[PDB]
């Protein structure tokens, strides 16, 4: 069991964008990192039924990546709107106690809305990783738009997990008009414009509660013109796709790096890559 374990988080809300051709980039490899535990996350439309019969290029392209590499894939899990992928390093790996478990919350009758949570345990610490997706009409649980709810947070739970990770498109956005969140880009005010941004309402209202965010350095991700770098001002820019992290049982995570990947520009949002150093 060694001192210290690295993950990497990617998300992004994708749409109808199949995956894309420079995955080291995506998943924070094109430097020689070897991460011990990798999650990806979706959001967008029609996983689950696969009309484009994009799943088994998702599958060759991701196992041609990854199994040389040494990772086995946990679980992937699709719906009609969200998708997660853990892997992790094969070596790390008992079958004896990993206790492998995913759960799917939805919370509308069409089964657009909710999360998934995949979960495991090695060097009998437990990770949990969660997405979510909610929509602005949405009635839910908190009586808010944002993409919480207590059945996916992990960390609310009498034997909560070890080391929790939470990615994807909260739903929480910037809240002031176009006009002022676009000079305040222009000015690199990253902080000026974050001021207006919803995460902290959020936690007021008791919702992420203890769940904290990296320092955000980058541009709002959204909303695009697809193939540019131009802000469609029909939406306040804002930070669609997040990474937060927490502990059930008082360990230590440290963020070593956080930021959008403006390489890939062929919709609306731009993937986030977090990396992470947890010590067990
Ligand atoms: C940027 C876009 C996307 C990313 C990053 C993504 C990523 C992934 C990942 C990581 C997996 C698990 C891979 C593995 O077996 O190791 C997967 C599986 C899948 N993907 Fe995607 N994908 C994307 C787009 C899509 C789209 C657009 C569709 C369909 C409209 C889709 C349908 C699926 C299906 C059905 C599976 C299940 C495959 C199976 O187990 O046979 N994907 N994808």
């Amino acid at each position: 069991p060694p001192a210290q374990l690295s993950v990497h988080t990617v998300s992004w809300n994708s749409g109808h964008e199949r995956v894309p051709t420079n995955l080291e980039e995506l998943l924070g490899l094109n430097s020689g990192e070897t991460p011990d535990v990798i999650a990806v996350a979706v959001q967008g439309f029609g996983f689950q039924t696969d009309k484009p019969q994009q799943g088994p290029a998702c599958v060759k392209n991701f196992q041609s990546l990854l199994t040389s590499k040494g990772y086995t894939k946990l679980k992937n899990t699709i719906t009609e709107t969200m998708g997660l992928t853990v892997y992790c390093l094969e070596k790390h790996l008992d079958q004896n106690t990993l206790k492998n478990e995913t759960i799917i919350v939805t919370v509308d009758d069409q089964k657009k809305s909710g999360g998934i949570v995949t979960s495991f345990t090695i060097y009998n610490k437990r990770f949990s990783f969660t997405t979510s997706r909610m929509s602005d009409e949405d009635v839910t649980s908190t009586n808010t738009k944002y993409a919480y709810d207590t059945r996916l947070d992990y960390s609310k739970k009498d034997d909560p997990s070890d080391f929790l990770f939470w990615i994807g498109d909260l739903n929480v956005r910037v809240e002031t008009n176009a006009t002022h969140a676009k000079s305040l880009v222009d000015q690199n005010n990253i902080d000026g414009l974050m001021a207006f941004d919803q995460l902290k309402k959020a936690k007021e209202q008791k919702l992420f509660d203890g769940w904290t965010e990296p320092q955000v350095t980058f541009k709002p991700t959204y909303k695009f013109k697809p193939n540019t770098d131009e802000y469609d001002l029909s939406a306040t820019p804002s930070w669609t796709d997040r990474a937060l992290y927490k502990s059930g049982t008082g360990k230590t995570i440290q963020p070593l790096s956080y930021n959008s990947l403006t390489n890939y520009k062929q919709t609306e949002h731009r993937p986030v890559l977090a990396k992470f150093r947890v010590t067990l």
